[PDB]
């Protein structure tokens, strides 16, 4: 039932580090080498920068010719003599804190502007910031493809060389993203308008839908500004649907010119999202390779974890996004392509103490393989440092291969994983929860995100109140799993597009945090879910829209509620638990029609009620909250007890974690205290003396069971 | 020297806890009472909710005639009968998570649309918002003033009663700060209106500073929306100098009324600012009290701090929050009138251990007293509270009084504190360091602040590439002063407004962190500083503009600085440190007549030059630089030590802080070490071996 990587038809945990050649001291590598192997690290992995090897326009050095640490070719042989596997990363992008992003700096001066994003006015976004479906961009990269490739492919493992993995360009949209404006490009504006043409066939079927009045496809414009009108907000819906596409015409581009040099290795690329430790709007950037997961099941994508310390004030993010990558990607082993290993930035310090409880916690919470980011330390020659010339700080090696504190913390994580992966890998924890990935109202990155700096969305403008972004982040991200990861509920997260009725009813709950819009197709979904004895917990919003917010009656009618929405104190009673502070004054009031009334607004109306409906239970609260006060942990606890689901472990302390996994031969326990505290507490199996722990602050404890 | 609180003729150290008695069983206030006491605390500090104690319009209950906790007068006794000093807050804003922020529900249902607070379209911006100078807020008000001040009075210290002090409402302006929303309220407006006449005389002055077109000052509106010329910035920083008069016009009516009922102990006002755990915002908020401090020498201004955890990723926020309050407020002493204790957030944990660290660094750091905030856990009482039925949480006592982790934290840090409070409150650090506060670059709450989400202020619309939030954020508050403090240079702060000559010529190097723009009287202040033998480093930009963004050079002439604004690579060399990152692309390139070339662009141009004027120094560099790289620490160390300073000891880590606090007779050395990890190291000056657990701390005394 577990997805993991498998070596000689055995499971195996993919340990990698991360050991930038370039950055190195050639006469060093072999020492680098030789000390990862010694952690019990089975890989190596690098980015081959485009700017270090085309050293001039069509001037390539891979041997060392003109800079010793050049000698990409002497670095891959060392792999092999080193018996270490390697992964390799030729961009064009790497980021990797290098010039411009990992692109030559002749390039970038020689490209014409209309290589470049744009802004809505046509103003050049970042001088580094290229267009990616740019024909001269394009050109330049697949003539550095045309150079590195051929080392690539004669290299390859089927060749007995050591590379096993290779990673298509580099956190595909990050650089947008963290730019803060989106790609107005000839190029995105011209396919946007091809796409648009495709997918309505008519202005009269556009103008249907948006409530528009077009006289023709030419009179439309890529939205632009802010969203003032549904229309707008149909517009800007269909161009986010429009750049799931467009990265995914990159990506397969790229993927068609490897293939062609008979590179056959597993090709991979890498999820960026986590700023400042925490990884709320990860979910946001992984929704943008919707179309990529979709089409490509032969690329397997793996999360960047940069949690930066280990506290409950970002507890819940790792394993939130290990979820949601299993939910996007069910097929494939979740897995860190990049593994926070020391800091990238001197000011934000990285201890070992926390990061060796983070890696402990990753195992915890699911992960079957990752690559310390940044095992080795480099220094950047020849001035190639982003922002000074040390690259990384506090990692497991220095730049001249001496063994730091976090070496030790890296061995002691490795020397468990060996032990024990042969079962720890086939052990799953029993979900009686599914939480459902909605994946549309994670589609704002051209009008709503932490990093956009233009709020385009204000949803009061469209006569609406619950906002996707906020429901998302506070009421799904730090709310509902934050809450359950916290009360030790196992849940698991479903993608609800295209989703099998059969794939949701294993579950004693499903738990849906819905808007005021959802697609026909989800409705029914649901629908279908509850009448068949389906147990369904839905809030704070009955959708009545679709995608387009044009009327969607679907499972309201389905499930015979009524409701009106009503202008109460942010205070409701649930469950009898009262004074329940809810986010907004607008709550859904329900008749209590063949209904249980549990949740009451400060008027004693009706905001939540239970039904049977055919088979199934639904639980529907009007009003929303996440995790913000002590009465919201008791909310979800109250719901999850609905059901009589219960925790594996009775435990003293209700700020311990804990997570068991488990198969036929073994169990492990995994207690996490992300507290600076000793917690002394006691515990045992919820079916049959309690056993004594201690835990240091910020600390961690295993315990395997045989059977 | 010193600044500090005095009890029986000596210094004390004011040690106070909050307990809220509207939000506690009244069968346990001895309890509560009692085990605050016993900690040591000699002060217990809560509000006088106005909406808990006026139960309806002119009936009012102080004695629990309705309900057993709206007994103050009975609360007041038990501090009284259990040797507590008291310290009152009647408000009328108290916000404390309290429905409508302290005001009667009664109140807001019965006030006119014209006492609330205004967007630009006429419309309520929060139906518990009032607008402070409004008639009928402080009508009714004076009506809650005239019921429960004759009470305080009673009890007052200058009557021998317990109470020592009284804040005036609670941190004026936090809501426009909250929102970004300010008050467009026709009586505000018209106040804005006399403000403007009464500072330019004739329209024709005012549009020669703005390069306005108007006719007379009837043609004259408040400035709304995004500043898109140099005559919309200009407006919007007179409604920002507006703003400061009308909050010191608000808190002199609520003084004067005190006053009138033979109310004559200290007065208070607290500070607010700390967010998510970070206080970078916090001199924003403290610069809007600039006309406050400067008219009401007896108005104690203390801080509001909020860590919320205690690391290398927020040491330096409470630091230079202390400097900035000493720089602004230099004659009375530096207290927290909210300290943190607990939560307020139960999904935003407070640790005992934790807060034992920031008590022990608030001491190496400067604070003469404070007030733990929450001391007791509350219960809200009937539905009273904003958020659920419980007032924090990990406090020291719960609601019930029962002791929790942090009572014995506490009384640890004040055992320490009350042995060594005669000694450690005469105690300064010895400070070669002077950094400037140029108070204007903070003047932006209603067009740039980390709150406001749509920024009125694009610089670049303007001509200008240096943002002034930028620059006094990450260029100053995370980059200068976070990197003095982890290199454990003493800093002050200094006040450049009305700013002595005298009080600058104490350091052996003045900081100055500047945008294209600052006033003739600072830019005169600088020239002199350097031409009678002061050490100047400035960066960076030579400022070649005043506040409105007309012409001035004063600073740019008087030191014989010509340059060139180009772009480059965000990289420089400085000082022999290659690879120096820098904020903008855009630099100065300075003619080097009579110069030394000391930093140099990727294409070698001259971005920072060193200079003799009269008998001074300057140091003079045209990128902008925070702490985000070693090289940055490199940097700042190196600029230090052109004037030969010296840190106070050799401390063979360098991740370890320490402060030095010293008088003639006494040294404290304050170790600390914010990191997650167990350090030993050793130290001497410029047995001597120790150990520090993770996120903990260590105090040496040295006689002298
Ligand atoms: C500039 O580096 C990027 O920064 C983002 C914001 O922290 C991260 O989400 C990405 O994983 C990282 O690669
Ligand atoms: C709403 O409560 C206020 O919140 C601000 C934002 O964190 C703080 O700066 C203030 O001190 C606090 O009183
Ligand atoms: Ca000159």
């Amino acid at each position: 039932s577990e997805k993991y990587f498998v070596k000689n038809g055995q499971p195996h945990f993919l340990i990698s580090g991360e050991v930038h050649y370039f950055r190195i001291n050639p006469k060093l590598w072999r020492n680098h080498l030789q000390l990862l192997k010694q952690t019990g690290a089975d890989t190596v992995s690098t980015y081959i920068p485009w700017d270090w090897h085309e050293i001039e326009e069509d001037d390539f050095d891979f041997e060392g010719k003109t800079h010793p640490a050049r000698n990409l070719i002497r670095f891959i042989k060392l792999c092999k003599e080193e018996n270490l596997d390697l992964i390799v990363k030729p961009g064009p992008y790497i980021l990797a804190e290098y010039e411009n992003q990992g692109l030559p700096s002749w390039l970038l001066k020689k490209l014409s502007k209309n290589a470049f994003a744009l802004d809505e006015n046509g103003n050049v976004i970042s001088p580094d910031l290229v267009s990616y479906l740019s024909d001269e961009f394009l050109e330049y990269t697949f003539k550095w493809y045309d150079k590195v490739m051929p080392i690539i492919s004669k290299h390859q493992k089927e060749h007995y060389g050591p590379i096993t993995m290779m990673q298509l360009c580099n956190e595909i949209g990050v650089f947008q993203w963290l730019s803060g404006k989106s790609d107005y490009n000839p190029k995105v504006i011209n396919l946007y308008k091809e796409f648009i043409i495709q997918r309505y066939k008519t202005i009269e079927k556009l103008n249907s839908v948006y409530s528009t009045n077009y006289n023709s496809f030419d009179d439309l414009k890529a939205p632009s500004g802010k969203i003032k009108l549904r229309s707008d907000y149909c517009a800007y819906f269909d161009f986010h649907l429009f750049f799931r596409e467009y990265y995914n015409k990159y990506i397969s581009i790229l993927k068609n010119k490897i293939r062609s040099f008979g590179i056959n290795i597993k090709l991979t690329h890498n999820i960026p999202g986590w700023i400042y430790g925490n990884a709320s709007e990860l979910p946001m950037l992984i929704s943008t390779y919707s179309e990529i997961m979709k089409n490509h099941p032969d690329i397997i994508f793996g999360l960047d974890h940069i949690p930066e310390f280990v506290s409950f004030r970002n507890a819940h993010s790792d394993l939130a996004c290990n979820k949601i990558l299993e939910a996007m990607q069910p097929e494939a082993p979740v897995w860190a392509a990049e593994f926070q290993a020391g800091t990238r930035e001197h000011h934000v310090k990285a201890y070992a103490k926390d990061l060796e409880t983070f890696y402990i916690a990753s195992l915890a919470h699911g992960i079957k393989g990752f690559n310390y980011y940044m095992f080795s330390q480099g220094i950047n020659p020849e001035g190639k440092g982003f922002y000074g010339k040390t690259f990384y700080f506090q990692t497991a090696l220095d730049a001249a291969s001496n063994k730091l504190a976090l070496y030790d913390s890296i061995k002691k994580v490795n020397r468990f994983i060996r032990k024990e992966q042969k079962d720890l890998l086939r052990t799953n924890v029993n979900s009686e929860i599914c939480v459902g990935f909605y994946k549309p109202y994670f589609f704002t990155e051209l009008i709503s995100s932490q990093l956009l700096k233009e709020k385009k969305l204000n949803v009061e403008e469209l006569g609406l109140y619950i906002d996707p972004r906020f429901l998302r982040e506070e009421i799904l991200f730090n709310g509902l799993l934050r809450g359950l990861q916290t009360l030790n509920y196992n849940y698991d997260v479903v993608d609800l597009e295209n989703c099998d009725l059969k794939s949701l009813t294993a579950y004693k709950q499903l738990w849906i945090t819905s808007a005021e819009f959802m697609d026909a197709e989800t409705q029914n979904l649901l629908s279908e879910f509850v009448l068949n004895g389906g147990n369904l917990i839905l809030y704070p919003a009955v959708p009545t829209l679709d995608n387009y917010l044009n009327r969607c009656e679907i499972l309201k009618n389905n499930f015979g509620i009524e409701f009106i929405t009503k202008d109460s104190s942010h205070k409701v009673s649930a469950f009898g638990i009262e004074d329940v502070f809810t986010a907004f004054s607008k709550k859904q009031i329900y008749n209590d029609t063949n209904s249980k009334p549990i949740a009451f607004t400060q008027e004693n109306e009706i905001c939540g009620i239970r039904k049977k409906i055919g088979k199934g239970e639904l639980t529907i609260l009007g009003f929303a909250f996440g995790y913000t006060s002590d009465e919201h942990l008791e909310l979800i606890d109250k719901l999850v007890k609905l059901n009589k689901i219960k925790r594996e472990l009775f435990v003293s302390d209700k700020d311990i974690q804990f997570v068991v996994r488990e198969n036929n031969k073994s169990r492990y326990i995994f207690f996490l205290n992300y507290h600076n505290e000793r917690k002394t507490f006691n515990y045992r199996k919820s079916s049959e003396k309690s056993e004594e722990i201690s835990i240091a602050p910020f600390s961690y404890k295993v315990i395997k069971e045989n059977k």
